[PDB]
């Protein structure tokens, strides 16, 4: 149904994260590795704070340390933000 197709998807969430990280570190979003720990991507601490705020504005999810470090890669984090437990 229309409202089901309407929801933010895992591919969209992955794309949003690659775009966010790419802008923050000055790299093409297509080049961002979705399989490495996000603490290895070159973000500053303030970048992490800003990205968390932006995720909250995009989805309403206030990302916990527990959830984030349990899904510490772009691809796993994106899946968990969208699909939940």
């Amino acid at each position: 149904a229309p409202a089901e197709r309407a929801e933010l998807t895992v591919p969209e969430m992955r794309q949003w994260l690659r775009n966010w990280v790419g802008k923050a570190v000055g790299k093409a979003p297509d080049s961002i590795d979705e399989s490495v720990p996000m603490v290895e991507l070159g973000l500053s601490s303030r970048d992490a704070v800003a990205m968390a705020a932006d995720i909250e504005d995009l989805t309403g999810v206030t990302l916990s340390v527990a959830v984030a470090f349990a899904h510490p890669t772009i691809e796993s984090l994106a899946t968990r933000i969208i699909e939940g437990e």
